[PDB]
């Protein structure tokens, strides 16, 4: 209200503390293009933010495997005060490198770690994207058969798959799903041969539920579009991030097109970059579980080559959701 006892300060005397930010990636690897790229994206950005560099005020460290987690975690210990574990397989490595560095502040992303005060938890509701993925592939498949391919068989795996069934079931529950797990998220080989499999009984559109093993079910669906034409053409749903760029092909006809029909989008360097940004001033969420769903836009469906029917479909669905109207499944 007023400040009648003053003293005038120098801007060069008054300064901002900086914090070092890391992630601690997961098999999937920084370049899956999707979850973990997301993660190192927003970390990349807030490193731009605060004029940082990579191994100069943040930087990822890539798994090689579960006994790396806290070989990572350790190692990130010694220069970052902010540590991201990507991915609910970080769980219990994340549990114990809080315990040990109580001044040190870790966030969980896909999975929650309670009665921890130096440890935040981010969540997704995937079912709601999910379902939105569900009602535009109902409204575009010619053969009345999807294919879902998750990574590995999980609370967090399942809620995508339950979303997916339900919103697939609310515009036509004659369509077959067919489900199989890749036992990875960094497993190219695997996505390949389940997409080949599931096209192959009949599916027209597969939703990748996998990180980095979803490559190779890019990569089957490109190889079965070159060698037929545009119209016959086989279709994919992108994860995490908005995938239409890695559609892009040419058909046996000579026509340019892309096979992503839609992509779910999961906001994870958002929410890497915010966190950061409160860590750096001093206001971490410690304890604190954050749930990011449709309402706020953490998780979203990007609509890219969706015919205008199925894009009515999915404002209607999402409007539903929104309301409270419709509640989807999370198993
Ligand atoms: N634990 C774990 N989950 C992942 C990884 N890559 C992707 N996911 C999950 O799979 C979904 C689809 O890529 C993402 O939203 C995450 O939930 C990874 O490397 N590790
Ligand atoms: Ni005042
Ligand atoms: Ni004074
Ligand atoms: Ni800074």
């Amino acid at each position: 209200s007023s400040h009648h006892h003053h003293h005038h300060m120098s801007g060069e005397n008054l300064y901002f503390q900086g914090a070092s930010a890391a992630i601690v990636t997961d098999t999937g690897g920084v370049d899956d293009k999707s979850f973990n790229q997301s993660a190192w994206e927003g970390l990349q950005a807030w490193g731009k933010e605060h004029n940082l560099s990579k191994d100069n005020g943040f930087t990822y460290f890539q798994s090689t495997s579960e006994a790396d987690y806290a070989n990572n975690l350790q190692q990130a210990a010694g220069s970052y005060n902010l540590i991201f574990g990507v991915g609910f397989a970080l769980n219990n490595a994340v549990k114990d490198a809080a315990k040990e560095h109580t001044d040190l502040n870790y966030v969980l992303i896909d999975d929650v770690i309670k009665d921890q005060k130096n440890v935040a938890s981010v969540t997704f509701a995937d079912n709601e994207s999910g379902y939105l993925a569900g009602v535009a592939a109902a409204k575009t498949t010619k053969t009345k058969q999807v294919g879902f391919v998750g990574g590995i068989e999980s609370e967090v795996i399942s809620r995508f798959e339950a979303g997916f069934k339900a919103g697939v079931a609310s515009v036509d529950p004659s369509i077959k799903v067919q489900v199989d797990y890749a036992g990875s998220f960094g497993d190219a080989a695997k996505g390949k041969t389940i997409a080949a499999a599931q096209y192959a009984a009949g599916a027209d559109i597969v939703y990748q539920v996998a990180g980095g093993t979803g490559a190779g079910v890019f990569a089957e669906a490109k190889s079965l579009n070159e060698s037929r034409p545009e119209n016959e053409k086989v279709w994919v749903i992108g994860v995490d991030r908005d995938q239409e760029a890695e559609g892009k092909y040419t058909s046996k006809d000579g026509k340019e097109s892309n096979f992503v029909l839609v992509s779910t989008l999961k906001q994870v360097g958002t929410t890497v970059k915010d966190i950061s940004n409160k860590a750096e001033r001093g206001e971490f969420p410690g304890g604190q579980v954050i749930v990011y769903s449709l309402k706020d836009k953490g998780v979203d469906l990007a609509v890219t080559n969706l015919s205008e029917e199925g894009k009515k479909a999915v404002e209607d669905a999402k409007a539903k959701i929104l309301d409270g109207s419709v509640k989807v499944p999370e198993k």
